[PDB]
């Protein structure tokens, strides 16, 4: 309905300077790096994917479906785009999240989390995810592991791989085939492949328990053809120990079968919210990046144009 007048920035090359490898697997590479603009006079980190260095009509087309969606997307809890670069393998330029991953933070990290960040992260992935639902957009891979860390105290959602902008106002997403992460999936996903703002919420509830868990993997052993089965006889994941009944049964909600049963986003924010101003009372725990002349240095959330 709306158009959409979001700025796709073209970067050149020299404008740029990778730093080193931060990740490689399937997809391809990212790179640590700097972003000198023009002239501007300041230093940007950023991060820069380039997936896999072969060239086929097929990867491309992918990567330039991301550039869309996060070009378009504009809040303090979701990752996003600072500009495209066109060499013989297309590059998507992001803001550098030094911190890595929230999975392998929570993970790194068991000891030294308490409940005051764990409410907080929730708070702000509820945040990214009511705006992703704001833009009518559907992310389709909330996980652990797409949220990531600028700092302690900031977290983003990315990877937009898989997110669909629901066009003339189409309630529901009728998806493909392809890999799709089971575990994380709402049932009408597994079943049907519907794909909708609750599913996402399922989703949420999921990454929840993985914070909850410090990093667990949901149905560890359990593999993946088992899932929709296991979900319609009513089984669903356990309590965390360290989570007060009040916490779990917001997960629960968030995997109720009722679609508009779960809670949306907006909901999520403000009982995280009430949650957070106390995190003692509802998390039970006990207990509770630069490297070369870095005078110009502006982080992406203070560049705007
Ligand atoms: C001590 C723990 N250890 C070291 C820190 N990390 C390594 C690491 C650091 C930064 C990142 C990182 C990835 C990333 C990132 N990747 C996403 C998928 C991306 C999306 C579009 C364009 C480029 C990247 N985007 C923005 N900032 C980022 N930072 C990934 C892994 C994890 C394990």
């Amino acid at each position: 309905e709306a158009p959409n007048q979001a700025l796709l920035r073209i970067l050149k090359e020299t404008e740029f300077k990778k730093i080193k490898v931060l990740s490689s697997g399937a997809f391809g590479t990212v790179y640590k790096g700097l972003w000198i603009p023009e002239g501007e006079k300041v230093k940007i980190p950023v991060a820069i994917k380039e997936l896999r260095e072969a060239t086929s009509p097929k990867a491309n087309k992918e990567i330039l479906d991301e550039a869309y969606v996060m070009a378009s997307v504009d809040n303090p809890h979701v990752c996003r785009l600072l500009g495209i670069c066109l060499t013989s393998t297309v590059q998507l330029i992001t803001q550098l999240m030094p911190f890595g991953c929230l999975l392998d933070y929570v993970r790194e990290h068991k000891d030294n989390i308490g409940s005051q960040y764990l409410l907080n992260w929730c708070v702000q992935i509820a945040k990214g995810m009511n705006y992703l639902e704001d833009r009518r957009l559907v992310h389709r891979d909330l996980a652990a592991r797409n949220v990531l860390v600028k700092t302690p105290q900031h977290v983003k959602i990315t990877d937009f791989g898989l997110a669909k902008l629901l066009g003339a106002e189409e309630k529901e997403y009728h998806a493909e085939g392809g890999k799709v992460p089971i575990k994380w999936m709402a049932l009408e996903s597994i079943l049907h492949r519907i794909y909708t703002h609750q599913s996402d919420v399922w989703s949420y509830g999921v990454t929840v328990w993985e914070l909850m868990t410090f990093g667990s993997k949901p149905y560890d052993g359990i593999p993946a053809s088992e899932i929709s089965s296991i979900l319609e006889k009513g089984e669903r994941l356990p309590q965390p120990p360290i989570c007060t009944i009040d916490v779990y049964m917001i997960m629960v909600k968030c995997w109720m079968i009722d679609a508009d049963s779960r809670p949306k986003f907006r909901e999520l924010i403000i009982e995280f919210s009430k949650m957070a101003r106390d995190p003692q009372r509802y998390l039970v725990i006990q207990g509770d990046m630069d490297e070369e002349d870095m005078d110009d240095v502006v982080d992406a959330d203070e560049y705007l144009i």
